[PDB]
């Protein structure tokens, strides 16, 4: 595949429906050799199993809201690939609460504290770990939504914090471009995932993009994977701080009706 | 005045050179009654000196970083002003171990964490505290800059609050609009203030900006008063969510010289 003599590390595998899990079994069919990190002993279990499937048994523990747990999961890794490729970055969170009703009333300090630091600096304190251990030539890709551009209903503070991360995308892409690294973004739509149910009114988002979207049709982890397995090869040498919208066009569309 | 019959609540008048100051001046000129707070007892005597020759002896003390101090502020003000027409946002701050080199260097959990806090919510914490005090066909503004939306050395992790800041201004209209409420936000070109000095090379990224745009000079507080004014006024009761950049057209040239 256009991967082969790659060796990637892929975060954010929760289950089946995971984004990073289409990402890696889309990777591996690309010739790359896969590493997993799994946050916390409740997925540990599941990751193993995945990461058999995909020939790959460098299972390691990584919280990024410890820079300790982010130092450790990088010197436990540099045992076995001193170097690497670049890393997926699929991971988020905020309080529930955030996520449901009015904006300016659900928003409080330490949610937007939790949620920034998580889903936005994560990337970067992660980038700054392992920045030695890169090879000419490495990619580094996160996951980004439409609510970073749009006010979403509900959607709510993680829209402020994904702003963020599509500012770091391009920060960082400047700053590690010298050293030949390149830094992008997907800016996936709606997929029907584990942590997609946190958002209030999610399967009715889901219909709304369905008869709206060019495509007339929601993307799937398959159609993310092609362009995240696409933008961490040597074929996109040319693509850096870019955030690109895998979301069948919904986004360049308005007032289908 | 454009203004007259306004009650705006005006912050982060730190000396005559900031922001802020500009846009109390233009606003005061159109006819408008001014209130003022300051971070700390340090500045207390100075904005008072201010809020004098403006026509004005209402100055309270507050720290976006603290709840409670917003609080408070909005609990005095509202003994009399039990309600007004909105107010500017001119905060912003950051380490300056943040603001200097490379970004992924440079950049630390807790830097990025208290830039995001001071110079993004903030802005909504204080929308928070204030919003049933608010009278319809208020105008709520902010302050940006281009960082937000490229990569510019040395403003680092202030690019990222920035967007987030921009993100907040699109999801705060979204909320308030239905109420009479509208939020918008100014990006300004560099200008000599006294946190400008805070950014490693700034004269010379302020000698650069005034070669290459349109209007061959660099914006003054006047003409991001004069702006300021305006977006805050029922003449501009159509815009919404908007982010005008006000820099001389800076940002849309390219290639120069
Ligand atoms: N689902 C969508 O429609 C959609 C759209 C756009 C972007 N995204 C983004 O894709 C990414 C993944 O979301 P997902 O849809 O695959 O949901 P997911 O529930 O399948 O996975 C989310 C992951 O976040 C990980 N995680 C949470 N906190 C962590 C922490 N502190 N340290 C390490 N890992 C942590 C989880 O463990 C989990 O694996 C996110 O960035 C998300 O916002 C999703
Ligand atoms: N100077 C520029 O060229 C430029 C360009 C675009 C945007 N801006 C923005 O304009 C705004 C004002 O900056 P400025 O250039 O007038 O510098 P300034 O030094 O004149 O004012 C900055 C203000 O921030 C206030 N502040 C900092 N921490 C605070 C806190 N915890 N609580 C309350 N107030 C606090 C300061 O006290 C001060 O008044 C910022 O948002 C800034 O980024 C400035
Ligand atoms: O960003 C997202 C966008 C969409 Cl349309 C669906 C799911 C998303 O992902 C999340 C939303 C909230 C939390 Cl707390 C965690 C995650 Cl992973
Ligand atoms: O945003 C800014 C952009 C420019 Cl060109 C000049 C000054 C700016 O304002 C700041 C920069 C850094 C810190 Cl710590 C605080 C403030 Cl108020």
């Amino acid at each position: 595949g256009f991967l082969s003599g790659k060796r990637i590390l892929v975060t954010g595998v929760a289950s089946k429906l995971s984004i990073a899990y289409g990402i890696a079994q889309a990777m591996h069919r690309e010739g790359a050799e896969l590493a997993f990190t799994y946050q916390n002993d409740k997925l540990k279990g599941r990751v193993e199993e995945f990461a058999a499937q995909l020939g790959s048994d460098i299972v390691l523990q990584c919280d990024v809201a410890e820079d300790a747990s982010i130092d450790t999961m990088f010197a436990e890794l540099g045992k076995v690939w001193p170097k690497f490729d670049g890393f997926v970055h699929s991971i988020a969170f905020a309080p529930g609460d955030q996520l449901d009703g009015d904006y300016v009333n659900a928003v409080t300090r330490e949610g937007f504290k939790i949620a920034h630091d998580i889903s936005s600096y994560s990337f970067v304190a992660m980038a700054k770990a392992c920045r030695s251990m890169l090879n000419p030539g490495s990619a580094l890709l996160t996951l980004s939504y439409l609510g970073a551009e749009r006010a979403i209903p509900n959607y709510n503070v993680m829209g402020l914090a994904k702003a963020s991360l599509e500012a770091n995308v391009r920060y960082m892409a400047n700053a590690m471009g010298p050293e030949g690294v390149r830094v992008n973004a997907i800016s996936a739509g709606p997929i029907r995932t584990l942590a997609a149910s946190g958002i209030k009114d999610f399967r009715k988002m889901l219909a709304h993009c369905e008869a709206v979207t060019p495509i007339r049709r929601t993307v799937t982890i398959e159609d993310v994977g092609n362009s995240a397995a696409f933008l961490c090869s040597d074929l996109s040498a040319g693509i850096s701080g870019e955030v690109v919208h895998v979301d069948g066009g919904f986004s360049i569309a308005a007032m289908n009706e």
